[PDB]
């Protein structure tokens, strides 16, 4: 089975689109979902090869009931909300997201422009973000952000659907979430301080040593170990966001794995704490204001 | 005397930022006009040589009388509306206009925020527009956009302020307009349609044949010859910019010149008409929701203040 | 596992094709060379890479195989078949060696066609050489994008390379050359709404025409071949503008890759001879074909090892 | 007053087209040539910044008396032919030239294919050359070419007409030949004898010093100093051409220069010798079939026609 | 299953090779730091992907494994073997850990080295440490295109990496290591003939020369060797030129990849000894030997799991 | 109009910095090295333009222009003048001759470096070899973004090149050389702020610090310097990283422009013995100099005439 782009190079720029399906809209959607493919190559081939775009498509939890009968897959839930002594994770409907990736904007807007043009009275809007990384792949805190991805194998294993769920096999999950950062506050930490809440150097982006590293900071939360002692790994392509008239400076979180449960206990780590951990102190400066879960099939189960 | 970046190397992204002076806000901006430049070498010197960033300010004629108590630009006055028999060019609101090009939005981001950081608490947002260029020069309407521009020492001659104004020698003024397109009724038009609205092929970007170009045309209407049949010429970088949710398409309009009086010319011709042509047809699919006119300074002029 | 030669080639902007017959006499000359062309590619390519993206795919004609080897054929390997429709005709022209030169670069193609040519010389007559060139973005001298819906990755190795049907010819393909003219002043006195109606898709934006609109005689629509079991029949192409001012030549030589040439052909007899909906390819309106040949491209460990 | 983009910067791709004008055609060239500055900007716009398109257009002696009525540059006549004891430097019909440059040769002909549309019935074709620099700027004889270049000042110095006929400033005269190899001959030497025909070495392109250097070497007979004892300089941009069937492969010589008499004084070395030397011994392995002279006039003069 | 180090890297056009010695009680930092590697590639490299192209291969050689490990031993990995020719030698030289750094740029393989050797410092003594270029167009300091005949894709895969024959170690690749120096007057007092007589490739366009003329003391035909099976034994080349212009060193750092020692010291047998019909490989007697050793380079997750 | 020197070059990312003495009896091979240096950049160069970038500039000290030429002297030329602090000390080294040697890869400056010891060999003593590399971020080894307040265009210019005040001697610069070693590891015993408050800028965002905060010992403080008529005096530099990670040697090689040695000798006294309110500049307490040099970098026409 042929994976959708989840894996993809690294891009520099990216549209992220949330829609929910009107009544009545579901045949033009489904019609949409087998050119989709087509659509990316139209758009992308002459811009061949420094282009670099690719579509990714999700499917919610209540949509895959309207959209589709027989089998669902496995893991496929909506966004579970997570109250926390301080922190919230909300949940916000989404049905379906387009997440365009290219090396260039103008790549990403035109094919997202195709895609709505087919959609337009099917569908209702919820989220529309522009994403640029900036040139040393630091994130809006001034962090280096990607770094600890896996690669190779080690992705594929990490995200694909396989065995466990054989007819939805090449499939992957994806979590998205906005978040809105209070920069006045995270830019009177002193750097030393900046770097016990992420867990890493700032300039030079080496881990810090596990002597130094506290339990509360980023890095030591969302280290997760398997039964076999094993590293449980997702693949995120985190994008800045923002509007500098309206103070609004963003992280759009999208995280992929090949079942949501992964995912989903980082996050509890994060919001609810542990033994050790009261929360993650990112979100002492970063606010959740978005938050859904989408399956991403196979290619050749959407060109059906 | 040395210009700012007005005539800058071809960039694929820029932003457009235009706010308003609140009452008692003028030494917090005066203070940041005398660091803008050195603002700009400190974000845009480590991602050289690919970066290319620059940033071009200026300065509303309102403005202008506020914060300097010395002499004018000779052609420096607020945006003349223009009420046409069917269309209109409104002015609206801006006192300094930032005007910022990069190889990649994110430099350019960097920037405005650095500039927006000092003038918190003293400035208002009027308009902020993040644009990007189509890989092959195209604006929104799917034309080439910029091809008869200036180049070399015709572009300097056409933009920078001379001999005529010495005080301010190598200044610009810039008049900006945004318009929002309407992308359904261009799109049921057919490509021959399309040609005769610009009066350009569409792939090849050639210009109509004398014969066939209309008179209402876009390139008809803002060809314009002096009094001694020179041609007058502007500098011109258009942006597209919009939001696919909001069905927002546009084209952000920015010219340069040595004197206001050319563009004025240009849009007269365009939003009134002349004895051949009732408007430019280019607005039959284009609305502006903007319009201002600013003095962009030689960069010493900036530097040397208080 | 058999090695590939480099039909599966990275976006090359530069090619050299050359066609030549063997003299009698020539055969011992030319299995030289066929033992030679790999390390022969290296030695003009491996100094420009990265960049250089230098490959030769070397073809061998029905009527050579015979001269030059003994023992088994590969199965699908026959002489090109004259096509003899009601209005438009594929010929049959003559061919015993085929060599698909691409590079990013024209001079590196040179280079590497005067090596292969050095060796030849006194063996073989050549029949033709076309210097071609792509547009900066992917189209060709009709102005359509020329590439898009050709296969990729592991689709595109089950498409083009023969495997266990032919094992002993397993990691070989199957290329199909036409050179054709085009009648440019006829096409380009169509609008570009009648133009894409002849393709199948958008000219600007390349966009596939509805399953509604799409007319039956469009060149996607009669290109567009299902198999028994209801799958798509795919080909790679890698077609190329050439072309002389002078001589008002404006060409499009295509080259079609598949791992057997019942696919090509069945797409020529549904262009040239028609279906019950079509009675030809409209493209073919405004392209006449003066070559036609037929070449089996051996797995590279082939060659090596004769 | 603008020049043409004679000093243009490196490009790897050219055409050179050379058209004679046919009875009649005066009135449909002067046309193309008040749009051809426009031409060049549509096709090459939108390829910017990687495309680097140019066009320089030149008018031979014979069509200027054509097209134009009043004034001519003072330096503009036919190509002399030269009738050496063992090489001829022939002339050939010629009366526009179009030298088209891009970093890409698609870019190249879709200009072209503009141009020569607009003259369709009004011109005849004599040359078409498409051409290509190898990678590291060598030529069909090996060997680095375009190294001793002038730039940037002293560029504009030796190839701009100024104050000596100040109705022409900015324009320049381009020579044309085109030239066919003997490669089987010039691979026949080593290295070291080929050196010794060029004046310079052949992998690191260091000049050979005055003391080695013969002085039939194709760099001593083009070192020529004027009356000031100051170098007398052109700007070349040689394209190698050919055809591997026909066994065709060529150096496509153009030379651009403030007065015509400067790349003369230098075919006369070459052609006819000097008197310790008979002839450039580059012409031993190259023969020129073609030869023109042109001037290539300020932008602004083909714009206001 | 095992995923190897970056053996088989993209080409790159600097590098740092780091020879050091463990010292007396070095062992536990040594591991600890082996078990941190590929962390610490990425935290250097990845904000400069993807065009820095970073890796570091490490390997260790047959005295430090036996220090550093309990149980198995590769099963080919022992000391560099001196040879002793009649005019020239082999030397073998210390050397415990090898880290191999490439990249686009020497920048970022000065910031890893400085990263692994700031957690060394103490625990190693540095023997080697070389900061390598190479010339625009592949050539070594000879003058000569180098890595031309290197194996790409399966073919380099399987000549380089350990597998079923050693089950415990696939994945990994063994690592032989020799600075060489030149004589550049007396190579440069040679005619280029004589120079491709020395070699066996032409030196401007890099063609082999026919197998009639190939002298039998020519480097190419010294270091082709065939398998008892008439197969070619291959081995892959990152060689590196290196020197000082006022110390009058010019140098080729040579490294060479192979799934087995014996076909690299078959080559250096072949070169320093001779066979019945050469004396030794040319090339050496304008190139002298002043290091030698030989490393294991286990897979990444060997080093991972520690 | 007198030709300068590539004093104000282009950005590179690589540099061979090459200082020698003249032997006895060596005058005259260095006279006609000097008038074929221009040639030997040419021949090098030219077949990489235009990535390339190569330059050389050629610098004579106040020595050896006495033994070099008779007649005028260029007025400001003289021996670098040691400083001796109470507690950071200047160290005056020898030199004769520089070669300043630039491009956008490290073997372009190496083949340039081995063409012109090539011809010097035998006439003149090596002193000193440095081959320098930035960082992607222009970044130095104290992690600080390097060159951003260098003048640009016409003030670097002014800055740069001798003028009227020396006719003689137009076109020519004043260049200052001095090798830094740096005590990294004490240097990363700082904070980030208080490294911070060593140089005056921020360290990721490279903001000059405020007036109000910028302490008088801070680096940017010390190099700020006024003319009696109000004017910044201003240098141009192109500092480049350089080290080996066995030998634990980091440094910095300083390489300071200027019209006048005066300008650069006025920011060296306040570096290295202080002001009123400064005791030396802090940059010192983590830097140490070992080399120091002083050079006139004539007109290349003056080179060229010899
Ligand atoms: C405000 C939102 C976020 C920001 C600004 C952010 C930023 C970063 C940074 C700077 C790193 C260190 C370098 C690296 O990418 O390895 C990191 C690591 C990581 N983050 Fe986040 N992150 C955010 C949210 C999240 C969320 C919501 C999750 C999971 C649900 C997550 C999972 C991870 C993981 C798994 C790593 C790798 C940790 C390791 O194993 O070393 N992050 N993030
Ligand atoms: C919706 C807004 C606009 C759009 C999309 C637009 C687009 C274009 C296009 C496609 C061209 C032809 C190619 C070229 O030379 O750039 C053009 C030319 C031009 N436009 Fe606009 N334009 C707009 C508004 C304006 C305005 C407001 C002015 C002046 C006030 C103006 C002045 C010009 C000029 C001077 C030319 C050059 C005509 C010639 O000399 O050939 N445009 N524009
Ligand atoms: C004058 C000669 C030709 C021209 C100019 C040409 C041009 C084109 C163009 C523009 C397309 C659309 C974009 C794309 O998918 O590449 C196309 C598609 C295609 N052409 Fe051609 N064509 C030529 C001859 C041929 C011939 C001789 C064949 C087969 C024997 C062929 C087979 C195809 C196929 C299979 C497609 C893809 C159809 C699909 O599945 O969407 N073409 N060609
Ligand atoms: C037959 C084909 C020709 C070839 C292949 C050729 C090739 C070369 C080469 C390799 C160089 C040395 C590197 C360089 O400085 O460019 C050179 C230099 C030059 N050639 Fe040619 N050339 C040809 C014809 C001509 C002609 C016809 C002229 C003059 C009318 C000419 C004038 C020169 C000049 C002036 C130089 C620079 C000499 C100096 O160092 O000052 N060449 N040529
Ligand atoms: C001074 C040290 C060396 C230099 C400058 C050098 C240079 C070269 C050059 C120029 C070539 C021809 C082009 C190529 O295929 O890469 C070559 C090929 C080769 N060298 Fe070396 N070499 C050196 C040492 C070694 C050593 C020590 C070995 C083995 C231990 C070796 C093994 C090879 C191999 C296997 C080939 C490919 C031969 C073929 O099959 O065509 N080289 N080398």
């Amino acid at each position: 089975p042929e994976p959708q782009m989840v894996l993809s190079p690294l891009t520099s720029a990216a549209i992220f689109l949330v829609v929910t399906i009107d009544s009545g809209g579901e045949d033009t959607v489904r019609d949409l979902l087998s050119d989709v493919a087509s659509l990316e190559r139209a758009v992308g081939f002459r811009a061949q090869p420094d282009g670099r775009l690719s579509c990714v498509t999700g499917i919610g939890s209540e949509a895959w009931d309207r959209l589709f009968s027989g089998a669902r897959p496995a893991g496929l839930h909506p966004f579970r909300e997570l109250d926390g002594p301080v922190h919230r994770a909300v949940a916000t409907p989404g049905d379906l997201l387009f997440h365009i990736r290219a090396s260039r904007l103008d790549l990403c807007f035109a094919l997202a422009t195709e895609i709505m043009g087919r959609l337009r009275g099917a569908v209702t809007p919820q989220d529309e973000v522009h994403g640029f990384k900036y040139f040393d792949e630091r994130d809006m805190l001034g962090f280096v952000d990607g770094t600890e991805n896996p690669t190779g194998a080690a992705a594929r294993r990490a995200v694909l659907v396989g065995a466990e769920d054989p007819a939805f096999a090449g499939g992957s999950y994806a979590v998205v979430q906005k978040y809105l950062h209070d920069i006045d506050a995270w830019e009177g930490l002193s750097v030393e301080a900046q770097e016990r809440v992420i867990g890493r150097r700032k300039m030079t982006d080496v881990e810090l040593s596990d002597d130094v590293k506290p339990a509360d900071s980023h890095v030591a939360l969302t280290s997760v170990t398997g039964p076999d002692g094993s590293d449980l790994e997702i693949l995120r392509d985190n994008m800045p966001f923002g509007s500098v008239g309206r103070e609004e400076f963003g992280t759009y979180f999208i995280g992929y794995a090949r079942t949501p449960e992964v995912t989903e206990t980082m996050l509890e780590r994060m919001f609810l704490g542990t033994a050790s951990a009261p929360h993650d102190r990112i979100l002492d400066f970063s606010t959740a204001v978005t938050g859904s879960l989408f399956f991403t099939p196979a290619a050749d189960f959407l060109e059906d």
